[PDB]
């Protein structure tokens, strides 16, 4: 659990933004190069607010699979000279299943926080707020709003997105390697 | 980073709970048998909510130091059969400096999450919202509301009570073993 949250905190130091669209706040994980990461719920816009600064949106893809199946994120494409570090090396080719997860949030209703969410088992098929949506990931613990974006993490891996919960039982959509060209 | 973490997750499952007073919800540790501690402004009651149960509080202590001067907690004997697990060895007999320090929230805002606040150091004297107050401990990390009651926490170690802060700057009183009689 400890070297868990080690490699998250390091992660989000490195990695992660706070971002607000029209339809909310949100963590953002930069992937590599201009692309990111943000639940599909966020609904970017054209622009968006990351730490307080007006970036231009280049490019958004909400992603389906193959039978257009919603997966829960929109990759995003920023109007942006820095560069992220690449952390395409710790995205799985497929679903992960850890022991001890760590889920890590970074706004301004949860700044720099972090909760161990313990086992993660690939639960796949959900029903979201009426949306058929595949690659999910489940774990247990009591969830809540805003913390939509947060990153689910283990030592070395980063296992997905969070973007669904209630109570007592969270959902992340999986962030597989191939997603990124 | 990681053996904090570790053993704050541990000592709050054991050791914590979520309690409602009039003046809000706080983050409650419970320190020997009957005795927990929250931070002064809680302002507990002749009852209080413990994990949504109604319970009488027997007894309250306002700390202040021999001149009077505030310490921002204020112990509580709970009407309640079961004993919390001893945890007084793990106070400190002076204020704690630590190089890394985690923060443990406990309520349904933040619902067990914790926070890498990094380098405690001994702030002392502080005028907190009026009120001169000692023993405090300062932490650098962006502070919230609803956050009060937090328990601060290295390896091994509870250094104190969350229980001010503004912006990028948090105070904890720190939680002294000579407290407890
Ligand atoms: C995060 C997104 C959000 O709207 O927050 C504001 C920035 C939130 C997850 C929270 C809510 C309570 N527990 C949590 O973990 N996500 C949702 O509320 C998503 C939104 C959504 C709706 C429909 C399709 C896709 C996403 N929905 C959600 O949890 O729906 C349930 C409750 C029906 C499962
Ligand atoms: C926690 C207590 C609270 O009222 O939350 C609701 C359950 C809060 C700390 C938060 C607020 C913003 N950053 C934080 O870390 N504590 C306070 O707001 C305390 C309350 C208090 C006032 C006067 C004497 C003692 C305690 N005050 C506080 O931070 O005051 C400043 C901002 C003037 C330093």
């Amino acid at each position: 659990m400890g070297p868990a949250f080690e490699f998250a905190v390091a992660m989000m130091k490195r990695n992660s933004s706070t971002v607000k669209t029209e339809y909310g706040e949100f963590t953002m994980l930069g992937i590599y190069d201009r692309w990111a990461v943000l639940p599909r719920h966020a609904k970017p816009g054209p622009t968006i607010l990351m730490n307080d600064q007006e970036v231009g949106v280049l490019d958004a893809k909400e992603l389906v699979d193959k039978d257009g199946t919603n997966l829960e994120l929109t990759l995003l494409k920023l109007n942006r000279n820095e560069k992220f570090r690449d952390i395409r090396g710790f995205l799985a080719k497929e679903e992960v299943e850890v022991n001890e997860a760590v889920l890590a949030i970074n706004t301004s209703k949860f700044p720099n926080m972090y909760i161990p969410v313990g086992q993660v088992t690939e639960y796949g098929f959900l029903n979201l707020g009426g949306t058929p949506t595949k690659r999910m990931l489940m774990y247990n613990f009591p969830t809540r709003a805003g913390q939509c974006g947060g990153v689910l993490m283990s030592t070395g891996k980063v296992l997905g997105i969070h973007v669904g919960g209630n109570g007592h039982q969270g959902f992340s959509a999986a962030l597989l390697k191939h997603y990124f060209n």
